C-alpha cells in the first residue's frame, strides 16, 4: 500500500554493495590477533567496545534504503554464523561481501546468475568435503586450551582456565560465564546439588561463623506438596529424633504451623533441623526434587499420581546425606546415600530426554539436573575495572567456550584462514557442467583466500604475498601473524575449529549468491 | 466529497500504461530458465527475494496515481493468475502489458474499444478452443517430475521429491510444505491416524528411548465428552485389565480422578494404559472421533443425539488398533481392525460432502480427513542455510505444486511459449465482424507472442528470430533457452499445463481489454 | 534498528579526543589546593558550586555524538573512582586524558594496539606493586588530622572535627554528614540506643522544662507484637508499682485501650510510665528490638518463634536502665543493665553478619546496629549562611571522611603526585615483550607525571620544572603547593591515601588503554 521505488540492474546492485562493503568494512577490522575493537553508541548510557563481528554488524544500519538491503543480508549472514557455531562471525561477513562483490563483477548479459549460485553452492560442497577430509579430532587437554587461547585474541589465561574448567566438570559439562567483582578472572566449581533457595526461617543457623546451616550425615524430607498440618510434620520429627539425626526439609513451603513447630523444637528442645522451599517454578520443581530423591535414596511425598502421604513416614523413606549447607541464598547437598543404579538409570532418562527437544530453554534446564546429578558445573567470573572492560573481555570468554565446544563436537583443522586455503586444490580438481558454473566455482576460488589476506593485512603486511609464501609452503606451515612469522601451525597452537570454518563458509555462501541473482530492487520511499 | 483530479484521453492512457509498463518491467526479469531474482525492502527486518511474479507485482505501489491505477490492474492481473492456477503469473502480467500497449496504440477517434474488447474476447475463445483440442492427458510419473521440474526453475530435485510424494499418498493426495532445519530437502510420509495431541501425564511412558507411550495390538476407548468421574472409567479399564490388552482413551480432556486413577493403575499394578486429548476444536474435533472410530471399528462415546454413556461400555464397544505411538507432541493409530465397508462409506461421505461447500477451508479439513482415512500425507520439508533462501526455494516449491496439481486436472502443453505460439492459425481462420473486432483478434495475435520472447530476452538472444524459428518449424519443435538449441519439448521434458497457460491468458485479457477502453481517469488530489 | 554513522580510524579518534579533552580540561581546573570551582545550571532552582571532580564529570553531555562518547567513557572513570575510593576523581580524570592521549598519538599502520593495552596494565601493576611497597599504616590521631584536611582542601577545622569523630566513636564508627542551621560547623555524640521513635501520648511528660519524659533507674519492657488488650499490659503495671520503679513499655504501636489505661495511671494514681513505638519497618525492627533486650538485659514478648505472652511477666524478664530520655521526635536509652558476654556475643554475631552481604542497604544498617551497641554514633553538621555553600562544604567533607577511611584501612603515601612520581624506576626496571608493550610502558611512564604536573598548574607555575626538581630531589622532598616551596611532605601533613592513588590509577588506565584500542566508531543519526 505505501509507495515504492524501484531501480534495475547495475545501479541497485551498485548500492546494495556499497551496503555491503561499509558493514564489512566495519566488521573486518576486528579480525585476527592484530585486529581492532569498534566502539558503538548505546542510548541509554555507557558506549559498548567490542571486538566481536556480529555485534558490529546487528548495531549498523543505513539512511539509505538500498544499502540497507545488503547491511541487512550481511547481518543475517554474521547471525546465522553466530546462531550455529558462536563463533567465526568475522569470516563469515568478509566471505560474504567476497562473494557478493565477485558475484556482481561476472553480471552480464549473457550470464545466468542462477546457474552462477549453483557453481557456488557445489564449490562450497566440494570445500566442505575436503575440509572434513584435512580435520582430526581433539584428544589432548592441550588442544583445548590452544583452542580456547586462539579464540579469545591470544589470551592465555582464558584458554587455561577453560581447560581447567573443561577437566573439572568435564568437555560436555556446563559452564557458565557471569561478571566479577574482582580485577581477575576467577573459576568456581559446584559440586553436588546446589539451588538457590535459602532458608525459610532466619532461626535455623547453627554456625555463627558464616551465618549457615550444617548438618553431617543428615536425614532428608522432600515434599512435592506444601507441608501445612502439624500432622504431617510430627512423624518425620520423631524419626529425627528417635535416631539422633538432622532433618532437611525440602518442600515447596512451609506454613507458620509448621514453621513454628519447627522454630519452637529448634529453640527449646534443640532439634537439629531445616526448612529449605524446593526449587523451581513448575514442572521443573517437581523434577528437580524427583532427582534429588534419587540422589538421596529417599521418596518425593505429596505425588500427584503416586499419592504418597507425610503422615506415614518410615526411615526408609527419607533420604540420606553426608554434609549439607544451608546459607541465606542457597543451599547444596553433599554425598546423598542413594542408590547409584537408580541414579545412573535416571542419567540415562535425561540423556535420552535430550535427544528429542527443539525450544532450547528445556534443552539447558535437562542439562543442569544432568549437571547437577554428576560431577557438577563450572562458573567462569570474568574481571575487570569497568563494566565496558568486563563485557569486551566476556565476549571473548563466550567466543573461547563457544569454539571449544566445537572443536570438541567435531574437530580441528589450521588456523590463520590456512584450512580454506589447503583447499583450493579440491576446486581444481572439478569439473563444471557450464560457463557460470564455473564463474561460481573461480567466485569461490578467489574468495578461499579472503580471511588469511584479511589477518595479514590487519597485521599491516601485505596479504597477498603472505598467502602466496602460504601457498607456495608445505601443508603443515602458515603464518602467525602474532609473531610475524612462517610456522608450523599445529605445533605453534594456532588451530580452529572445523565446525566454525565451515559454518561460516556455508552461511556466507548461501546469502552472498543468492544476492548477486538479483536484477530489479524494490524499496519503499522514505517519508 | 474528496477534491479530485481528472484526466481525458492520451495523456491519462499514456501515465496508466506507464504504471503498467513499470510494474511489468519489474516482472518480466524473472521469466523463463535464465530469469534473474527482485529483493523487496520488509519494512520488519529481513529483505526477501523471489522469483514469483505476483509476489513483485503485489509489492509495487506509485506515487503517482495515475500510474498506480494501472499498476493496480496488473496486480489485479497477476492476483487472479494466482488465484485460479498457483503459476503463470508472470506470463499473465507480460500477457497484459502487451494487450493494454497494442489496444493504447489502436484508439483513434472513429475506433471503437469497446468492439476492441468484444474481438479480444472472442480471439481469447479461439485461443483457449485451440489450446484445448492440442492438449495431452497425463499418464506417467515421469511427466510429472517434468512438469514439477520445470515449474521449480529446472530444479530436478524439486521435481523428484514431488514425483514421489504423488507416488506414495496419490495424485489427488495432500502434500503440505514446510520449512527445513537441515540444508537439504526432506520428504515425510505420515501414514494412519496422526494427530496433534500428546499424552496428559507423563506417567504413561512406557518407552523411555524416545519419551513415547509404545503399545500393539490396543484397545481404543473414544468419548465425545470429557471423562471426569470414577465410574466413567472403571468399567473400560475392567474390560481391558480382563482381555489383558492396552487401553488409549482419546477423549476431550481427562479430569483429575479419571486421570488419577489412570496413573495409579499404571504405576502400582501396571495397567496398559494412555490416555490422549481429542484433536480438533469443535465439529471438526467429533468428525475426526467419528473417522477413528470408524477406522479402529468401535463407537464413540457420549454422544449428543445416540447419547451412549461410558458406564455400560461391551468389548465389542472399544475399538482395536495393531500399533499406537503416543509422544509428547503427537500420537499415531496404525493398523486400525475396523471394518472396511464402513471405512469406505465414510470416504464416499467424505468425497460428496466435498462436492457441497465452497469455503476453502472445511474444504482444506475435508481433505486431510479423507487423506487420513485412506493413504496419509506428505510433508514436503524445504533447506537452506538462512530463512531468505528457504523462502525463496518454498516459494517455487510451492510454484511447482500447484503446477503439477494443474498438469494432472487438466493436462499439459507445449512449454516455453510454445502452447501460445501454435494458437495463432486458430486466430488466422476467424472471420471478424467489423474493423474494431478486427483490431481486437490482430491484438490477441501480436499478444501471443509475447511470453516465448520474453523467456528468450532473458536468455540474452533475440527474441523474434527465435519465434519466428519456431514458428518456421513442425509443431513439436520449441526452443530451450536453458540449453539454447532447438528441440523436440515433449522429449526434453519442456512442458507447460493447459490450465496455467488459458488461465494467465484469459486472466490477462479480461481485465486489459477492458483497461483499453478508458477515455477519463478520476484520481484524488494527493494531501 | 535506527539509521547509524560510521567513522574510521584517526577522525573518530580525533572527536573521541575532543570530547575527552573537554570534559578533561573541565574537571582539571579543580586540581589541588589552589584549584577553583565549577559552577554547573540545575533546571529546578538555584546552581550547584562544586570542586569535586565527579560531580564536574557527570554534569556534562555533548551535543556531538562522538565526542559525547569519550566524555561518557572518561565519566565511566570518574564514577567509578568514586564509587570504589570516595576520592582522587579528579587524579583519575586527568591520568585517563593523559593514557588517552598517549595512545592514540601511537597508533599508527604496525602498531598493535590490544598488546599496547597488555603493556600497559602490566606497567600498572608494577605501579601499584611499587606503591604498596611504598605505603607505611597510619598509627597516630595526627595523620587523620592531616589526612582529612588535606583531603578537605586544606581546612583544618574539617580535619579536626573528623580527627575528633573518630576519636569519641573509633576510626571503624559511624559518622554521617548532614546540614547546619548554623554558621558554623559541628560534631554531635549519640551515646547509647537513641532511635526516631518518640512518645505515643503527650501525656507521659513529666519534665515540661524541654518537653521530654525522664526516669533514671527504669524497667523496660518490649514487645515484638501490637500491645492492645487490658490482660497485656496489667501484669507489667502490676510489678512496676509492686517494685516502685518506673516503666518503659517500646512496642510496635500501643492500642487505644492499653494506651487508655496507661494514661489514666500516670494522670489518676501517679504511674511513672511511657510508651514508645518500636523503630523499623520489618526485619530491621525485629533485629532492634532483639538488641535493645540484650542491651538491657530483657526478653522480647510476642516472638514469633519463642512464642512469648505479655501475661505472664516476671520482674527478671523484664530490662532495666539507668536512666531513658523521651521526647517528642526521639528515645533513648542510657547504662542498660544487661549482661557484658551476650552483648560482646551479639556484637560478634553483628560482625560476622557483616563478612556475608552484598546489597550495600542491609550493611549500614548492620554497622548502625553495632555502632548502636558498642560506641554510638557521630554527626558532622555541615555550616553555612546559604544551600550552595552548605553544599560545596559538604562535598569536601565527605571526600574527607572518605579518604580517611580509605587511608585507616591501607595506609598512606605522599601527596602532591609524589607517589606516583617516585613508581618511575619502577618502571624503568621493567623489560617488556615486544615494541607494543614497550609503547604502554612509555605510555604509563609519561601519564606518571601528570597529576602533580596538573597541581602545579593550577598554582600558577610552570608543571615541568616542579616534576623535575622533585624527581631529581630526595624521596621524602615534594612541592607544597600551597606554600608554593619545596618540603619534607610527611613532615608537612602532605599525605594521601595508598588506595586513592591505586584506585584512580587503575580505573584510569583499565578505561582509557581500552578506549585507545578503538578503529571504528558507530553512532546514531542524530534526529
Ligand atoms: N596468531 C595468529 N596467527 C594467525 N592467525 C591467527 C592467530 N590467532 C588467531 N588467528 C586466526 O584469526 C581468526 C580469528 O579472528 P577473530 O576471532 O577476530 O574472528 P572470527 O573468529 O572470524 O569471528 P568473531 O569476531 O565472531 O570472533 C581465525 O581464523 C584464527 O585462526
Ligand atoms: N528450459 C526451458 N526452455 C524454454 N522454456 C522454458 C524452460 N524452462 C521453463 N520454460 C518456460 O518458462 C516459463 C516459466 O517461467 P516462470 O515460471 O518464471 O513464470 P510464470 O510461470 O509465468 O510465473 P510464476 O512467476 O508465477 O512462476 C514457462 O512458459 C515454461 O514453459
Ligand atoms: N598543599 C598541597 N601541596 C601539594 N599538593 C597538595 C596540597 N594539598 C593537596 N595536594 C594534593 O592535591 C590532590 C588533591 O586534589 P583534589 O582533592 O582537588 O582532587 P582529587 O583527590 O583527585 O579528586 P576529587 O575532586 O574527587 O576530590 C592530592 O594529590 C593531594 O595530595
Ligand atoms: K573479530
Ligand atoms: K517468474
Ligand atoms: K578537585
Ligand atoms: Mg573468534
Ligand atoms: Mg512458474
Ligand atoms: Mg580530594
Amino acid at each position: 500500500g505505501s509507495a515504492k521505488d524501484v531501480k534495475f540492474g547495475a545501479d541497485a546492485r551498485a548500492l546494495m554493495l556499497q551496503g555491503v562493503d561499509l558493514l564489512a568494512d566495519a566488521v573486518a577490522v576486528t579480525m585476527g590477533p592484530k585486529g581492532r575493537t569498534v566502539i558503538i553508541e548505546q542510548s541509554w548510557g555507557s558506549p559498548k567496545v567490542t571486538k566481536d563481528g556480529v555485534t558490529v554488524a546487528k548495531s549498523i544500519d543505513l539512511k539509505d534504503k538500498y544499502k540497507n538491503i545488503g547491511a541487512k543480508l550481511v547481518q543475517d549472514v554474521a547471525n546465522n554464523t553466530n546462531e550455529e557455531a558462536g563463533d567465526g562471525t568475522t569470516t563469515a561477513t568478509v566471505l560474504a561481501r567476497s562473494i557478493a562483490k565477485e558475484g556482481f563483477e561476472k553480471i552480464s548479459k549473457g550470464a545466468n546468475p542462477v546457474e552462477i549460485r549453483r557453481g557456488v553452492m557445489l564449490a562450497v560442497d566440494a570445500v566442505i568435503a575436503e575440509l572434513k577430509k584435512q580435520s582430526k579430532p581433539v584428544t589432548t587437554p592441550e588442544e583445548i586450551a590452544q583452542v580456547a587461547t586462539i579464540s579469545a585474541n591470544g589470551d592465555k589465561e582464558i584458554g587455561n582456565i577453560i581447560s581447567d574448567a573443561m577437566k573439572k566438570v568435564g568437555r560436555k559439562g556446563v559452564i557458565t560465564v557471569k561478571d566479577g567483582k574482582t580485577l581477575n578472572d576467577e573459576l568456581e566449581i559446584i559440586e553436588g546439588m546446589k539451588f538457590d533457595r535459602g532458608y525459610i526461617s532466619p532461626y535455623f543457623i547453627n554456625t555463627s561463623k558464616g551465618q549457615k546451616c550444617e548438618f553431617q550425615d543428615a536425614y532428608v524430607l522432600l515434599s512435592e506438596k506444601k507441608i501445612s498440618s502439624i500432622q504431617s510434620i510430627v512423624p518425620a520429627l520423631e524419626i529425627a529424633n528417635a535416631h539422633r539425626k538432622p532433618l532437611v526439609i525440602i518442600a515447596e513451603d512451609v506454613d507458620g504451623e509448621a514453621l513454628s513447630t519447627l522454630v519452637l523444637n529448634r529453640l527449646k528442645v534443640g532439634l537439629q533441623v531445616v526448612a529449605v522451599k524446593a526449587p523451581g517454578f513448575g514442572d521443573n520443581r517437581k523434577n528437580q526434587l524427583k532427582d534429588m530423591a534419587i540422589a538421596t535414596g529417599g521418596a518425593v511425598f505429596g505425588e500427584e499420581g503416586l499419592t504418597l502421604n507425610l503422615e506415614d513416614v518410615q526411615p526408609h523413606d527419607l533420604g540420606k546425606v553426608g554434609e549439607v549447607i544451608v546459607t541465606k541464598d542457597d543451599a547444596m547437598l553433599l554425598k546423598g546415600k542413594g542408590d547409584k543404579a537408580q541414579i545412573e538409570k535416571r542419567i540415562q532418562e535425561i540423556i535420552e530426554q535430550l535427544d528429542v527437544t527443539t525450544s532450547e530453554y528445556e534443552k539447558e534446564k535437562l542439562n543442569e539436573r544432568l549437571a547437577k546429578l554428576s560431577d557438577g558445573v563450572a562458573v567462569l567470573k570474568v574481571g575487570g575495572t569497568s563494566d565496558v572492560e568486563v563485557n569486551e573481555k566476556k565476549d571473548r570468554v563466550t567466543d573461547a567456550l563457544n569454539a571449544t565446544r566445537a572443536a570438541v563436537e567435531e574437530g580441528i583443522v589450521l588456523g590463520g584462514g590456512c584450512a580454506l586455503l589447503r583447499c583450493i586444490p579440491a576446486l581444481d580438481s572439478l569439473t563444471p557442467a557450464n560457463e557460470d558454473q564455473k564463474i561460481g566455482i573461480e567466485i569461490i576460488k578467489r574468495t578461499l583466500k579472503i580471511p588469511a589476506m584479511t589477518i595479514a593485512k590487519n597485521a599491516g603486511v601485505e596479504g597477498s604475498l603472505i598467502v602466496e609464501k602460504i601457498m607456495q609452503s608445505s601443508s603443515e606451515v602458515g603464518y602467525d601473524a602474532m609473531a610475524g612469522d612462517f610456522v608450523n601451525m599445529v605445533e605453534k597452537g594456532i588451530i580452529d575449529p572445523t565446525k566454525v570454518v565451515r559454518t561460516a563458509l556455508l552461511d556466507a555462501a548461501g546469502v552472498a549468491s543468492l544476492l548477486t541473482t538479483a536484477e530489479v530492487v524494490v524499496t519503499e520511499i522514505p517519508k
